[PDB]
């Protein structure tokens, strides 16, 4: 039945992170034809097992039954590379730390505290987690990094970056957008604020160990917050564009590039409910970015649609 | 993308737990169109949340919108019922101690010591874990009586239970399979084997505590073994299945009501990864259970099926 098939949904995830965590995915790698025997003996996981795990991964379509041999689908092909940004999210999303914590989604519903899912949990915020869980801290940062190079030439064809001389990216992680950037557009002096306990060194890019919530260093041309405001409640939302405009001179700009609530937009609302869960953010229509911005003393100037489910939004001040 | 529906599948299984769990589903009985906004106050749950998981329940199709209200589906109805078997179901399945089970697989398959991913989570069986939780026994026990009585009507067609005189039920738990099975086969010796603290009184109905891996007690014509053999790994279904030879005398039967593996067969390759998970156990082909009836001294006398995914197996002593 379809109640039967969305209760078991979760068990589809659970093996697909099998698949990558145990190592099983990488034998799969340029759509290679497996012998499970030997996958069993080579991986050390028990024949039968394997076997068993296998089948299921077949019937959900990860896998594809050539009759002695199988193959991942081309379709899921990203899983066979460690690197890839669906392994690297799989490897954090649907980890201990991360799965465990929807256990704790419905209670945190009845709280009615500020508290999400993941810090009943752990009894820390994601981003203080990462801070003490470095290879949680690496897939994620990695993935996010990942994430940045799928969309950056579409960003580049629909925006004039080049424009701006100095371009700061306010919680710019790893600095993986400003790098790209870099490669197509010379001659500026690129930054990237985060939380490092070890500052991070690349030459063309610098890196600032900040809190975006207290300030955000002033005398750039652009401020980017890529993927920041979704993470945050409206009041810390309001903090961090209020920052923005208090280091901002007239004549520079902040660039929001960030997933958009649509009515039916089905990525969005399923990464609506993990922003609960994880980061206690959410995802926001266009006119709450709006209320967002001119709560914080900000005007949305241009609005630009990178996809069906994002936008970037151009703000200044007045 | 078909990979990244497959990633974020546990998503729609979390929110129906929520939607059951929080007691949001009660108020959608019997098509009820329900306000978010009275839900949201009856509830206890913040407005802009509650209306956040209902976007996800009507993009997911458990949820219905009609103008400003929201239905249940006629498909998903049995959420709304607390004592419907789906209602159960994901009661115990959803639950935080078997959910939070399923971060350990992957170490359960590369560790290769015969430890499930439960046990590995709690430091104990899901039996012993039961003993000790009374809330998700409770729940437990219910939706595998929900599980007798929907099959118990098929199973008086295909098999005489009249023939037997005195009838045992291994590892027969609340004892609902022999309660029904009295309603319309009466005048027999009915008598329970399981775990009891302490052991249930329904005066008439003979419940025994024992242990089906140390000794079966001798003197009954039929030996029923219903979703248990399953539980188990080979060798210790072996057991179970010498202990049933060891207890019978010639003309005596033992009956196994148990899920069959067959090939493509999708429910049964779905139940198998959680049997791993939760059981350390298994769903096996006819040919499977043959060879442990055969290493248990016993033969296949008949096999009969209650549908697409279930049979009934005569045993017998040769
Ligand atoms: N108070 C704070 N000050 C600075 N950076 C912060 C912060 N809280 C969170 N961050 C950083 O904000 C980032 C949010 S994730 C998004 C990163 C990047 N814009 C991308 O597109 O992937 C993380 O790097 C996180 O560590
Ligand atoms: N060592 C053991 N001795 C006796 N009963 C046991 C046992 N290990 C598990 N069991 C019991 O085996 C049952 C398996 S679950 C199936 C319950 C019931 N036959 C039904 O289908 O509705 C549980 O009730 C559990 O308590």
């Amino acid at each position: 039945s379809m109640l039967a098939e969305l209760i078991t949904s979760y068990r589809k995830s659970a093996a697909i992170y099998a698949f990558v965590d145990t190592g099983l995915s990488i034998h799969f790698r340029n759509g290679a034809y497996v012998d499970i025997d030997e996958l069993s003996r080579q991986c050390g996981i028990d024949y039968s097992r394997l076997d068993r795990l296998c089948d299921f991964l077949i019937e959900i379509g990860i896998l594809v039954n050539h009759g002695h041999k199988v193959t991942l689908s081309e379709e899921c092909s990203a899983l066979a590379d460690p690197e890839s940004m669906e392994s690297l999210i799989v490897k954090w999303e649907l980890s201990p730390d991360c799965w465990n914590a929807w256990s704790m989604y419905p209670r945190s519903l009845l709280e009615n505290d500020g508290k999400p899912a993941f810090e009943i949990t752990h009894g820390k915020s994601f981003f203080e987690h990462l801070a003490s869980n470095k290879l949680l801290k690496s897939n994620f940062d990695s993935s996010m990094s990942k994430g940045s190079d799928k969309i950056i030439e579409k960003l580049l064809d629909i925006y004039d970056f080049g424009q701006y001389n100095r371009i700061l990216d306010i919680g710019g992680g790893e600095g993986s957008l400003l790098v790209k950037m870099s490669e197509k557009v010379k001659g500026k002096h690129y930054a990237v604020l985060d939380r490092y306990d070890e500052i991070p060194v690349l030459e063309n890019i610098d890196f600032i160990n900040g809190d975006f919530l207290k300030v955000i260093p002033s005398g750039y041309d652009l401020y980017i917050l890529k993927d920041v405001i979704h993470d945050w409640s409206d009041n810390n939302a309001i903090l961090i564009l209020e920052n923005c405009r208090k280091a901002m001179d007239n004549g520079s700009a902040v660039l929001l590039i960030s997933y958009m609530k649509k009515p039916q937009s089905k990525m969005v609302i399923y990464l609506d409910i993990l922003m609960d869960v994880l980061f206690s953010g959410k995802e926001r229509y266009l006119t709450e970015f709006e209320r967002l911005a001119n709560q914080a003393g900000l005007v949305i100037q241009d609005v630009k649609d990178i996809d069906e489910s994002s936008s970037i939004i151009q703000l200044g001040i007045k």
